[PDB]
């Protein structure tokens, strides 16, 4: 079983105070904290086997390189591919899914074309598609959301046809929390010879995922959400893909320039680490956590909630009239750290007619008390501006 | 005065092992060690004040913003550019390059242009400007090398015309040491109203670097080989440039994704480091340390050297008709870390008519033991397999 006390324990940043107080860190989906586990795996490699990794011929470059593809087989194994030379070191979600687009997009769409996407995405996974669309002349469709931040799944008769290469779909929404039903949508996709990129970044961290069950083409996530290190994620490329992603031979081919070594390492500390606590451990946990904070949320009076009742990670919110930053502002005052703004969703917050959201995100680490924390000041900021 | 013994203390990789022996690391130039101010810098980040950098409103994302943009003017201090506006956090040389060339390459390079780079470049200021040059129909010219490993500047008047876009060149070659005359080049480059990009991976390290009185218009280096982190580099452009570069305004729209803040404090505090010990104290040191080695080298039999007798940094050579790989397994197995291989300069190569070099790099901490080892070496795998 899960104990949240010892998980906090290895995390330095949670002890920390912010203005005078005891810092409740609400915005693990920005960015996560990060163990000591993971914070000196990278330091250790800095201290004591630092080189460069070019299959070098002496000694530390020739472990150095063991080391960052034994990182690289333990993620395949993390999201359960078929083999390590499917995964791709990249620089972040945002650039694995420009990476896509890019290499993939460029030699596979096709004037009068179409590529569809969601009115829930991240930016990341807008822009390349816009620019892939411009370049060949293709067509970028969308597909629409419901009031409780699902998706109208009754339009995709309406979007998908012969000329659909590509649905680029997130698995859970930044914002909503929304967890996307990819296994059927896949099976659509691919009924018309489409491919499927799914944008990870915040599934990858609340429970297991499994690419060959979903049989996805493309996956991509991010090592900072995911308690790692800055500057580093996955690139999933189902194999059989890698003949439509014209160029020596796969993985490497998509890393050029010097690895990020020293976040590959510390990324490979985060996988040991949440795999030892245990997703489903993690995944219970935080559904719990979830559930008391939706319920006490209950009791602040004007509050309204954006996404669906069973909603993975964050709770986007706004409190009466007043405008997220100032709420925002507020709850920092109290040592508590939400995110305001449009969350790079601005599609989402026009579907919702409102410029910008307060997000908490409840995490492994965070606790009931900083929910009474997050109710509380609510409250006590809602009879302040009222 | 440089005292090599306090550097030393500093880096924890030196006093490693390799073979059971003690480590004389000559492979600075692929990639540098740290020194713990470095190491300890990025890992106190992570330990007491990791967040997001939106500008979140949140205290420890607004006090992590502040800090990754005091290691930007840090930077553009160190390179004396005119405002840190004009500096960029990149994943790299390489991928500092590659934004140049798609960025202002494509709006500026047109059929029938001309960019002009050399035939000691490395390959990733080599194969951003083939690509462009295929996309738009441009001609890519190459200075041509002297036995001596120093460019053939008379060819200039018959590479330099009217329609001369861009000069990209190294500032220090990787391989042979050699040291361009920038400012020189530069204004013959800017007489046709051509750009210069100069490659600088080489250069930071070993001396100052001025930015302004160079006048070049991109400059490009490497944070790993500057004793910091990986995955994070530096490109500065000049801010006249950014009308000639179309899309928010600058350094930020060529910030895409999440910031690399871990190696930003990392490089950060490689920046304070190297200040602290003073680049010509370090010129002065290496200088030294150079021309020790190539003395000692005379007593090798049958080495060969290439590269000018005033080069900075690296030697590259070959001893006798062995293998670079053999010679650099020998010296490994003495614990002993050269590089071998064609070092990412195919085209320098092909030039001398050799498909690999060894290179031992002689960095501010490495020694006249660690040189004495290295000519020892070379003597005794000349014997052996002579
Ligand atoms: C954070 C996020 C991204 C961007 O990921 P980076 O690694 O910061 O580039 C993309 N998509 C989603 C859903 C995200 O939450
Ligand atoms: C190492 C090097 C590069 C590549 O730099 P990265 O930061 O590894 O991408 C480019 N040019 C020269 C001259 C180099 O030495």
């Amino acid at each position: 079983i899960f104990s949240v006390d010892k998980v906090r324990a290895d995390f330095p940043v949670l002890s920390r105070e912010v203005n005078g107080l005891p810092l409740a860190y609400l915005d693990s989906a920005a960015s996560a904290q990060k163990p000591s586990q993971v914070i000196d795996a990278e330091a250790e490699f800095y201290r004591h086997g630092y080189a460069a990794v070019h299959r070098g011929i002496h000694t530390l470059s020739a472990q150095a390189t063991e080391k960052m593809e034994n990182v690289r087989k333990r993620a395949s194994l993390f999201i359960n591919a078929r083999s390590a030379e499917e995964l791709v070191f990249v620089r972040g979600t945002t650039e694995g899914i420009d990476l896509v687009a890019n290499s993939w997009g460029n030699s596979n769409v096709r004037a009068g074309d179409n590529i569809i996407i969601s009115q829930m995405e991240h930016h990341a996974n807008i822009v390349p598609w816009q620019m892939l669309c411009a370049r060949v002349g293709a067509e970028l469709r969308v597909i629409p959301l419901n009031p409780d931040g699902t998706l109208q799944l009754e339009t995709l008769p309406t979007l998908f046809d012969e000329k659909t290469r590509l649905l680029a779909i997130t698995h859970v929404s930044n914002v909503l929390g929304t967890e996307n039903p990819l296994a059927e949508m896949i099976t659509l996709a691919h009924q018309h010879g489409a491919k499927v990129l799914v944008d990870g970044a915040q599934a990858v961290m609340h429970h297991p995922v499994d690419v060959q069950a979903l049989d996805c083409d493309f996956y991509v996530f991010s090592g900072h959400k995911l308690y790692g290190p800055t500057g580093i994620g996955i690139l999933y490329v189902k194999e059989a893909l890698l003949q439509e992603m014209p160029p020596t031979k796969a993985p490497w081919r998509f890393e050029a320039g010097t690895p990020n070594t020293g976040g590959i390492i510390g990324l490979g500390a985060a996988l040991e680490y949440v795999s030892a606590l245990g997703l489903n451990n993690i995944a219970e946990y935080e559904q719990n956590l979830m559930h008391y904070a939706l319920s006490q949320l209950e009791s602040v009076p004007d509050l309204t909630l954006y996404g669906p009742q069973n909603r993975l990670g964050v709770i986007a919110f706004n409190l009466g009239k007043h405008h997220a930053y100032d709420v925002g502002s507020f709850l920092d005052n109290y040592g508590i750290a939400v995110r305001t703004g449009h969350h790079c969703a601005m599609p989402l917050m026009a579907y919702y007619n409102v410029p910008a959201m307060c997000r908490a995100s409840l995490a492994m680490y965070n606790t009931h008390e900083e929910v009474d924390r997050l109710v509380t000041g609510l409250q006590r900021i809602h009879r302040l501006l009222g």
